C-alpha cells in the first residue's frame, strides 16, 4: 500500500510548503515567548516515597490553561528529563508506568493536549468545524489560529519550563512519544532546539497530501477527507488546503531539530503510512536512526522501547 | 437488540431529568431573547425564476455567527413556511431539493448547525474534550455552557425569526428533520411552542442513558463512551454525568410541544435506538402519531417523506 | 484502486462491441416501435393542489406493462419534460421529491424498471439463470431475449410516449439517474436523439470488462463472477460472454447520444469504477461535461444536484 | 441467537399454513401428473467404466424443461436409488463424488433447480420482482404461480420418473440434500409419499415467519427483508405475506412425509435458524430422527456423511 | 451478552471441578517439588546502572527449562518482588518497562509461559492436536499431562525461587498479570500460598464451560470450539472434557490463595466474558477487591495501572 | 494482489533453497526407511459390504503412531491406489465420499497429519514456539527436527507401505490432496518417485518468502509473520530463516517429482498466491498440466474434481 523499502529511504514528501513557513512560526514562538505561564504545582493523589508526584499546570498561548504530570526523583543535584506526548484523543495516561525512566533518576513529564482526552484547555475560539478533528480545527480561519499551532506552542513552552525547573540541566532534556506524540516530539525539539535528544515513534502530522494521495486520509486522517467532502467536492482549492496545512506538517519543522533523533516505523502501518515517516525522517539534518518494522503496523514495536530507553539514557554523562 | 414493539409503546425514558430543568430552560429562553440577531440577507449563487434564494445569516447566543439557506418563493400574501434541521456532522445541503415545498407555496429554511459540516459558527470557549462530539461539548463546563443548549436555542430563535418575515403566516410554520435534525425539530418545536407542525424521522438527541445500556453508545453515540471511557472509567459519576445530559435530553423538552407532531422510527435502528425514538414520542402531549418501519434501520424510510409532505400541507386550509 | 485521473481522461473502453451492434439495436427499435403502448393513466393516492399526479402504464416489448410516475405541472402551454431513472433493485420512489423540477415548470416522470423494486413487469421467458441479476438475465438465451436490451428499449418507448404528451415540447426533454439510472439515462438518449439534456451520475452497466479486470466484479457486478464460476469456470468462453454483454454495455450506446450531457464521477467509487465511466463518457460525441468528486464513492455528490437542475433549466429559453 | 435446545425439541413453528394448504397442493399434483415429460436421457461427456452417465431432462409444469444427472450401476437386477437436491443458487455439481453411492450399487440422480445454477429452465412469466429470489418470486401473482411451487412438483416428478426406471426398485428410493437441498428433500417425500428414505440436512425453506422474528431475515433469507422493504415497508399485508408464503414453507408439508427421516442441524447456524429447522423435524409424523451439532453452522457435519449413508443403506434388505 | 452486574457479584461458576482435584495438584506439587532447578544466570544486553538485569533459567517439571527476565535493584538489604506473568502467545516482553517497580526497589521476575512467544521450552510429547492452542494441548492424553498443568507449576515453582533470592524478603511477594497472565496469576498464588500480594486483570482460563454457553468460545477460546467440532462433533463426551478442563480452571484453584487480591474486569470483555472473571474472583477467600470497567473490553483500564502499583506497594512496611 | 498469469507462467519461485538441500533429504530418507512401521490393521466401525474399512496404524520417524483411513474394495487381483492428503488443521474426515475411487476399483488411503486434526501423533521434543502453526514448529530447532520433516516422510513412507499391500500394484499408486493436502502430495511424489500420479489442488507450503513479500503471510501463513513478529521483528535473521523454511519448500523437492501431475489454481486464491501455486508447478520436470479458475479462490473448483478422477482413472489400461 506503499512503495518499497528501497524507495521509502529517499522519499522527502509531497505537502507543500508554505512560503512564508519560517516568518509564521518565528511570529508563533514571540507569541508563546510573551506569554506568562503562571505555573502552580499541585500535588498529586498519587504518591510514593521514593518520589514527588504533581499535577503541573501552565499558560500557553490564547491563555489556555495547559496541564502536564511532572514526577520529579528525590534525588540531590540536577540531572536529565524526559518529556512524553501522547496519542490523538488519549492523554498523559497512568503515573505509574513514568516511573520507569524515574528509576534512571530522570524527572518526567507528560503534557496533555488541548481538548483532548486530558485536562488541558482548548480555549476555541475559531470559525469553522468543530465536531471531529483537530487537525482541520481552524483551517478556515487565519493560519495563526489553527489549533496544533498553538498545541506545538505548549510542547514548546513546556520544554523551556522543564530546562528551567532546578533539578533539571537543561542541556539533557530528551522528548518521546507515539503517534501523535511522535509529530509533537518532533514539532517540539525542532521549536525548542535546545533539546537534545528526540524519540519519535510512527509519528503522526505529517506530510498531509501524500495520506490522502495513497487514498489512506482515513483511520487517524479521516477528518482530511471530511474536510474536503464538506468544504471542496471538487477540489477547486486543493493547493490551498494542502499548502496551509503544510504550516503543521511535522516535515517542514524536522529541518530545525538539533537533538539526536531515534525514530520508529512499521511496515504494515497504514494508519501512518512509511512513506510519510520516511518524509519527516529524511528531513532531519542532526544525528538520527530509523529502526523498521516490516511486519508491525501502528502499534508497539517489540525490544524498540528498550532501544528508546537506552538511548535516553545517552542524556547522563 | 431492543424491546419488543408492544413494550415500545408503553416506554417514557430512562435518563434522568434535571430538577431545575425548566428554570434552566426559561433562562436560556431568555438569553436568546436578549440578542440582537443583526440579520443579514445575501443573495445565493444559486438561482431560479420562481423562488428567491437567500443565505440568510443570524447571531445566536455567545455572538455566534448562524447560517440558514432561505427560499422564499414568488408569490404574493403571507403562507407557510418549513424549517429543516440536518444530520450529525452534515449540513443544510443544496438548494434544489429543498424546491418541493417551495412548489407548494412554502418558505423554506434550512439552518446549518453550529461548528459541523455548514457555515454556521461554534464560538467555543469550553473547558474539556473539544476533539469529537457536540453532545458532551462543554459537559465538563457550566451546565449553561454545553454546545446543544446554545444549538437548541438557535432553532427556537430561527423558528422566532421565521414568524417575522413578511410572507410568512407566524400560526403556520413547520418543523422538519432526520436523526439529528429530528431531535432538533423536536427541541425547536418545544422552544418555540407557536411552532404547528412538526416532523421528527427517527430522532437523535435522546433517552441517552437507555442508549448505553443496551451498550448501543457508538456508532453515532459513540461520544458517550468515550467520555467515560477517559473521564469517569469506573462511572464513579454516573448519575450526575447523564443527569447533566439531560438538559438536552429532548424527550424532556418533548413535553412543551403544542404543534401536531408526526413521527417515524426502524425497528432495525441501532444507531437511535427504538425505545430512544418511543421515548420522546411518548412524552409529546400534542396531537401526534409515529409510523413504524419493522424492516427499516437508520435511515430514510421509502413512503414516509409523502406522509411528511401530506401532514404539512395540512397547514393550508 | 483504477487508474490516475491522468488516463482515466484518455480511457475509451476495454469491453467489446459486437461487429453487428448496429443492426442489433436497429431491429431493437424496430420492435419496440411496432408495439401498441395501449397507455392509461390512472389518479394517484398521492395529490396535491398545484399539480396532477397520476401512475402512467404502458405496454413494452414482448408485451410487459410498464409503469411511471407522472406529475403534470397546472399551468398552460408547452413546457420542458424530465425523465428520471432509478438505481438497481429499487423503484420510482416517492412522489415529493420529484416535485422540485414541477417547482420549476417540468413535467415529471419516474420509471420503474422491469422486474426490480417497483411495479413494471418482466414477462420473463428465458433460458439460463433466473435467480440474481438482470445484466445476466437471458445471457445463455439469444441476445434479442436479454432483459437490459428490452429495459433500455422501455426508456426510449417511454421518452416517445413523453415526447408526444400535450403539454410537453418534444424538443425540451431532459433524462437523469444514478448508477443504474445513470446507466439507462445514456441508453436512453441514445436510443431516442430527440432527447436534448442528459445527466449520467455514476452510470451503471458500462465497460463490463473493464470492472472484472480490476478484481470488482463484485457488489452490483457479482452476477458476472457468479455466471462464470457457474457456467464457465475456467473462461473458456470469455471473449463470447463479454462480446454478448457488450450489446447492452452503455459506452457502445453512447456515441449516438445527441443531447447535451452532464456526468459526475466520485473517484473512490469501487462500484462503478471511474474509468468504466469515463469509458462511458469519453465515448460521447455530444458537447458534455464531468463533474470529479476525489473523495465520493458510489453516492450522491455535494453539489451535484444543484448544477444537474442549472443544466436541466437550460431547457427553458 | 434462537432458543436453547430444550426449547427447540418442543417447537413446532410460527409461519401460519393456508386453510386451502390441502387442496392447494392436491391441485398441484394434479397439473404435474397431466405432464407429458418427454423424458431424453443423453450420454454424459464424463463416462466410467463401471457406470453409465446419462443427462435426463424431463418437462415439468408450464412447460419448463428440467434437468438432473442420472448414473446407472452396471450392474443386474433392480436396486435402491437415491435423489440428490442441491444448495440454493447452486447445481447438481460434479459426477465422481456422486459414485460413493454407485459404488453401493444405488443409481444416482441429482436435479438441478429452475433457473439457478444448474441447467433446469425457469419459464418465469410472473408479475412482481424477478432481480433477487426464487422465495419470492411469483409471490405478488397468483399463488398457484409461485416458483417453488413449481420445483417442488419438480422434485415429485423426477421422484416418478425415477421409481418407473427399469433397474430401480420403487420401494428402495432415498432422497437427500443441505440447506435449500434438505427442503427440497423434505417437499419431495411429502409430495410423493412412495419415498421410502429422506435425509434432510440443516433444511431452508422452513418457518418463514420465525426467520423474520429473529431478525435473521438476510443472508439466504434476505430476500424477504427485501420484499417488505419494496413492496410493504409498514407490513400492513404481513399476515397475508406469511400466509401465502406458507404453501412453499416445508414444515407444512412434512405431515405428508412416510419415509423414515434423519436430519441434522447446527446450533450455530445463522443462516437456517436451529428453531426453523426442528420446527419441520417435530411436523413429521414418521420414524425419524435428528442429529445435533452444537458447534456447527451453515455447513456439512462432520460424520454426518457416513450416518446419512449408512441410514441410505438400510434401503437394502 | 453476559448477565448484569447485580448478577455477576451472585455467580460462582459453571464448569465442574473433578472430585480428585486436590489429589491431583497435590500430587502435581510433588513432582514439582522434586525437580533439581539448576538455576543459571545470564547477565542480560540490556544494562542500567541502578540495577543488574539477568536472564534466569531454571528446569521445571518434564525437564523443561524455562525463561524469566530478571532486575535486581542495587540496594542493599532484602526488599519486595513482583512476578509478572504475560499474555496468551506473548513473552515477558521489552526489559524498560518493568523498571517501574525497580524504581520502588522492588526486584522484578517475568517469566515466559512454555512454548509461546518467549524463550521458555516445551518438551510436549503429548498425544492429540498440537496445532492451536494449549489449553486443549495434551487434553485426549492422561491429565497429569496437560501443558497447562506443567505451565501452572512453573509459576508456583518460579515463586518458590524468587523467596529463596538473597535480596527477597520471602514475605513480600506479589505476582500481577493480564489475560493469561491474570490467570498465571492466581494459579501461582494459590499453588505458592505463601504469596502475599496477586493483581489479575481480566483473567483468563477460567470457567470455560460458562465460554461456552455464552457462544464465546471464540477468540482467545476458540480452541475448545474447534476441539469439539475435530474430536467431539455432537458433544457425546462433554461432560468429561469440561470436566477434564476443570484441571486447569482457575476458578477451582481461587479457593486456595492466602495472598490480597485485586482484579479488574472490563463489562464490554467478550474475550474473557465478565461473568468468568467473577466465577473466580467469588471463589476467593483471602482480602479481596475488584474493580469494574463497564466500557472497557480485553484491555487495559486506564487508572488501574496506578491502583495496582499502590497495591503492590502495600508489600513494604 | 499477484502478478499477471501471462508472468505466472515463467515464475519459478523466489524462496532461497538450502545449499545442503538434497543431503538434508537424502538423510532424512535413510532415517525413514530405518524404522520398523508395525504396522496394525483394525476394522473400522464403519462397514460396507463391497469394500472393508481398516483404521491403519504404522510408526514413523521418531516413533510416532501415524492412522490412516484404508478402504479396499473386495476385489480379485492387484489395481490401482490413491492416498489422499488433507487440509491445515483438518483430517481424513469421512469414509463414504472417498467410495467413489472405491467405485473405480482403487483402494483408497487417507493419511492424518501429525498432530492436527485426526489421530496421528506428533511426539513434539522441539524446542520454540508450540503455541500456533507446524510451518514453524521446531524452526529455531535443528533442522533435522522441523515437524513438516517429519510429516513430509510420513507421506513417503505411507506411499510405501502401500505399495507392498497385496492388493495394489505398485507403480499403479496415486496422490491427491488440496491446499497442505496439495503441498503434502507433490511432497510424497517428489521423497517416494514410485508414485505414479499426483493431483495438487491450490497447494499450501510453498514458496513461503513470495507470500510474506506479498503481505499475504496471513491467515494459513500467518505463523511466520508471528514469528518475525516475536522472534526477529527487525528481520536481522530474514534470510537464514527463509532458507532453513526452504527445507520445507514444496517448489524445492518438485523437481524429484516422476509421477504425471495435474493441478488446479484459482487466481482469486490469497490464502495460497497464485504465484506460489505457479512456482511449485513451474519446477515440475515429468509430465504435468494446470487448470486455471480466474473467479475462484481457496476453494473446491466446479469440474477440477472430475478432471481429476479421469486423471487418475489413466492409472487402468
Ligand atoms: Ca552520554
Ligand atoms: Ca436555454
Ligand atoms: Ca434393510
Ligand atoms: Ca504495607
Amino acid at each position: 500500500f506503499d512503495m518499497p523499502l528501497q524507495k521509502l529511504r529517499e522519499y522527502t514528501g509531497t505537502n507543500p510548503c508554505p512560503e512564508d513557513f519560517d516568518e509564521y512560526w518565528n511570529r508563533a514562538l514571540d507569541e508563546m515567548r510573551s506569554v506568562d505561564p503562571k505555573i502552580e504545582l499541585k500535588e498529586s493523589s498519587f504518591q510514593v516515597s521514593f518520589a514527588e508526584c504533581y499535577d503541573l499546570y501552565f499558560t500557553g498561548v490564547r491563555g489556555a490553561r495547559i496541564h502536564a504530570k511532572y514526577i520529579k526523583p528525590k534525588t540531590e543535584g540536577k540531572h536529565p528529563a524526559l518529556i512524553r506526548f501522547h496519542g490523538y484523543s488519549s492523554n498523559s495516561g497512568d503515573w505509574n508506568d513514568k516511573l520507569n525512566y524515574v528509576a534512571a533518576g530522570f524527572t518526567v513529564v507528560a503534557m496533555d493536549v488541548r481538548g483532548q482526552g486530558g485536562q488541558s484547555q482548548d480555549v476555541g475560539g475559531v470559525t469553522g468545524n468543530t465536531l471531529n478533528g483537530h487537525i482541520i480545527r481552524g483551517l478556515d480561519d487565519d493560519a495563526d489560529n489553527m489549533l496544533f499551532r498553538h498545541i506545538f506552542l505548549d510542547t514548546a513552552q513546556l520544554a523551556g519550563i522543564v530546562m528551567n525547573m532546578p533539578e533539571v540541566d537543561e542541556d539533557r532534556v530528551g522528548v518521546m512519544g507515539p503517534s501523535q506524540g511522535g509529530g509533537l516530539s518532533l514539532a517540539c525539539a525542532a521549536l525548542e532546539p535546545r533539546v537534545r535528544k528526540v524519540v519519535s515513534e510512527y509519528p503522526f502530522l505529517s506530510d498531509y497530501k501524500r495520506v490522502w494521495d495513497l487514498d489512506l486520509a482515513k483511520n487517524a486522517y479521516q477528518e482530511i477527507t471530511d474536510y474536503f467532502r464538506l468544504f471542496d467536492p471538487r477540489h477547486e482549492r486543493e493547493n490551498e488546503v494542502f499548502t496551509k496545512l503544510g504550516y503543521i506538517d511535522v516535515k517542514n519543522l524536522a529541518k530545525r531539530i538539533k537533538g539526536d533523533v531515534l525514530m520508529c516505523v512499521g511496515l504494515m502501518d497504514q494508519v501512518c503510512p512509511p512513506s510519510t515517516v520516511f518524509a519527516a525522517y529524511n528531513n532531519i539534518q542532526s544525528k538520527k536512526d530509523i529502526k523498521v518494522y516490516p511486519d508491525y503496523g501502528h502499534e508497539p514495536m517489540r525490544g524498540f522501547g528498550d532501544l528508546a530507553m537506552q538511548f535516553m539514557l545517552e542524556l547522563y554523562s
